[PDB]
């Protein structure tokens, strides 16, 4: 419907003055989307995950996001995020290790022993729970992986 | 024999029409590498960083690199990268304190009191741990004063 109208004012109003999103307009972004929801256990968006986020998805290799570019990321987030609270069935604010199998499943993504090793570790803590900006950042390479091989 | 031919149309393509590498186009196909890598931490590769990387490679002044140059440098980056999750053995997607030294050796470098406490403080995070576009920009650096003298 219309949410595509509310889409494209969301990217014109973040995107400001060159019309495309740096990594500071995503860290503003995503910042606002753990104001909005305490629920949701994180140590915020810092700028590195966020530049991070940008040199995966900026595929046109313009720097920063064009429409298309975060408008894909965009929904892509906002998916994860509806999976990560539905797959928090212990109420953590986190996804542990009993949800994340489930929850990766649910984001279109088929683990291995790679992955568990060489990825999900690195964003989880002691007892394997990810966090909300861990768990998007990891997705976002995960992403950036699966769209390149 | 193989991997020779398909360099050369790699390089080709990456240079475009100035037949030369820029500080840009090694941004992009460094940031190609984090993007199909998830295991490696990254906050991507800047333009900075890429800039001082490309003057002290540009061994023939043109202010680019030139086949043989982007050769050189590409084929350290590929071995350093295989170092990187070698040495990684505590599985952080970045080297650290414990294992920069051997990752160093593996590459050719044995570093004195001083320049590793020096290395560590500019490229390495506050628990001594370096990323991937950290501990690249770091031996492209590294490689060049030795070489130099």
């Amino acid at each position: 419907s219309e949410e595509e109208r509310q889409f494209r004012k969301l990217f014109v109003q973040l995107a400001g003055d060159d019309m495309e999103v740096s990594a500071t307009e995503l860290m503003n972004i995503l910042n606002k989307v753990v104001t909005r929801h305490p629920d949701l256990k994180t140590d915020g968006f810092g700028i590195d995950t966020c530049r991070s986020m940008v040199a995966v998805m900026d595929s046109d290799t313009t720097g920063k996001l064009g429409f298309e570019e975060f408008k894909y990321l965009w929904n892509n987030i906002k998916k994860w995020q509806g999976i990560y609270k539905r797959f928090d069935t212990d109420r953590s604010g986190t996804i542990g290790s009993n949800e994340l199998p489930g929850a990766f499943e649910a984001a279109g993504f088929h683990l291995n022993q790679h992955i568990y090793s060489m990825i999900i570790r690195r964003y989880s803590d002691e007892t394997g729970n990810m966090d909300f900006d861990n768990f998007i950042s990891c997705l976002v390479r995960l992403d950036a992986m699966f769209r390149a091989f």
